[PDB]
């Protein structure tokens, strides 16, 4: 029906439909050339974070089976009228959150789930030198949540939304984070206290725990319980509901200390049992007691082994 076409990079895009994103943003379903793809639009006001996101995906190293396929970035239109684009590849089973929405999940497949995206969280805090375009620094995430989990075809994750990332370099201390913070639900005490100065190993724990809360949300979806699979419900929403305040979360997380249920009955199995002590391990209050994300992927496989 349409015969005009958007361009990037002299190839011609036409949009399909869009969804809503964060900070204002929106990502629209695209067909560039002969493949869909993910355009992601800013608003002016949100330009930290497209260049933040750009940086990141501008460092050596950052491509990956288990992290969101960059495509390309620039700034659109007029001086006055100005639109900012982040284009990465398209995933049709979309988010890890949308797809625990829609679907429960067998065992094997909480697995291979949970293994691939520890891999590219793994991989995303990993300090790399050596590299033909030179020298990867760790990356802390800073937003980790089943929504920036998208799913391939074959439920194979990979770790999306640079936007609040954060590299270190062995060289210095850690950068400027502009004011911005993750999503309430999935920050760990020590973030919900105001605990600040962090540096590298304190915003990889922080990461770690918000994984956690993702490995929790997949046991709560998963057969492998010995008992009923109840409906799909974020971390902390049987307390605190879908929209709390901050208040909310420190009051739940910080002064009472408590965390999603994990239920005796998912741990029959004894893969489960293994899943449940690995995201305890995860969400500690105290953060130096965490498991770092290449131990939880090797916990991972292990569950897999024994079964
Ligand atoms: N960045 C980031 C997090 C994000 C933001 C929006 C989002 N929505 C969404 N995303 C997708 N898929 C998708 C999104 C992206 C890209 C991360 C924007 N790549 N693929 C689908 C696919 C099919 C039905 C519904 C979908 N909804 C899914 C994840």
């Amino acid at each position: 029906l349409g015969t005009e076409n958007l361009y990037f990079q002299s190839m011609p895009l036409q949009l399909l439909e869009v969804k809503a994103r964060g900070r204002f943003g929106c990502v629209w379903k695209a067909q560039l050339l002969n493949e869909y793809v993910a355009v992601k639009i800013f608003p002016i006001q949100d330009k930290q974070s497209w260049q933040n996101e750009y940086e990141v995906y501008s460092l050596p190293g950052m491509k990956h089976e288990n992290i969101l396929q960059f495509i390309g970035a620039e700034k659109r239109g007029t001086s006055v009228d100005v639109d900012l684009w982040l284009i990465t590849a398209f995933h049709e089973k979309g988010s890890l959150s949308d797809f625990l929405k829609a679907n429960v999940v067998s065992w094997n497949e909480l697995c291979h789930i949970a293994e691939t995206m520890a891999r590219g969280l793994a991989y995303l805090h990993e300090d790399i030198p050596g590299l033909k375009d030179g020298h990867k620094p760790a990356i802390s995430h800073r937003d980790i949540k089943s929504k920036n989990v998208l799913l391939k075809n074959n439920l194979t994750a990979c770790i999306a939304d640079f936007g609040l990332a954060l590299k270190f370099e062995a060289g210095k201390s850690a950068g400027d984070t502009h004011g911005q913070v993750g999503t309430r639900r999935y920050m760990a005490p020590e973030v919900l206290e105001g605990a600040i100065n962090f540096q590298r190993d304190a915003f990889l724990r922080i990461d770690m725990y918000a994984m956690g809360l993702v490995l929790w949300e997949l046991a709560s979806r998963c057969t492998a319980a010995d008992g009923p699979v109840d409906e799909y419900m974020l971390p902390f929403e049987e307390e605190i509901g879908q929209h709390p305040s901050l208040e909310d979360m420190q009051e739940v997380v910080v002064h009472k200390k408590k965390r999603p249920v994990l239920r005796d009955y998912w741990q029959k199995h004894a893969g489960m049992a293994m899943l449940c002590e690995t995201i305890e391990e995860c969400w500690d209050h105290d953060a130096e007691a965490r498991l770092s994300a290449g131990c939880v992927g090797e916990r991972i496989t292990q569950m897999q082994r024994l079964t």
